[PDB]
């Protein structure tokens, strides 16, 4: 699924995105953007051999399991493919769990270099939410 901007707001806010940890909701769509475009299908392959999926590019290397990043973790417990669905709950449990383990947002790349000390709130403007 390709999400609007809107409608993924209100998605992530609905699972509790907004403020998590202190990332306003924002940030949490522009880390989309940048990272998947708002597609839940997205998938990208790491120099390392993971790969990276879902709306939030979360990696296989550390936080999901498909079953060919060898040595990995699978830390949100999940199968990588789950992180593909159109139904975005397990990315964001997933993105909870990466985003209270200390490194903050910080864990998407898209969102530090693209989102971080810009004005996130611009993602979430006209938004009904
Ligand atoms: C939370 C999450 O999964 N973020 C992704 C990053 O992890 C990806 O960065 C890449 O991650 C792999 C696995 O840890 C690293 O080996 C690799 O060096 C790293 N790549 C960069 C440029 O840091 C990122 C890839 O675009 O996608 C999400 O942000
Ligand atoms: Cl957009
Ligand atoms: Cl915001
Ligand atoms: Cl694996
Ligand atoms: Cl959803
Ligand atoms: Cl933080
Ligand atoms: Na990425
Ligand atoms: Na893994």
């Amino acid at each position: 699924k390709v999400f609007g901007r809107c409608e993924l707001a209100a998605a992530m806010k609905r699972h509790g995105l907004d403020n998590y940890r202190g990332y306003s909701l924002g940030n949490w769509v522009c880390a989309a953007k940048f990272e998947s475009n708002f597609n839940t299908q997205a998938t990208n392959r790491n120099t390392d051999g993971s790969t990276d999926y879902g709306i939030l590019q979360i990696n296989s290397r550390w936080w999901c399991n498909d079953g060919r990043t060898p040595g990995s973790r699978n830390l949100c417990n999940i199968p990588c493919s789950a992180l593909l669905s159109s139904d975005i709950t397990a990315s964001v449990n997933c993105a909870k769990k990466i985003v209270s383990d200390g490194n903050g947002m910080n864990a998407w790349v898209a969102w530090r270099n693209r989102c971080k000390g810009t004005d996130v709130q611009a993602w979430i403007r006209g938004c009904r939410l």
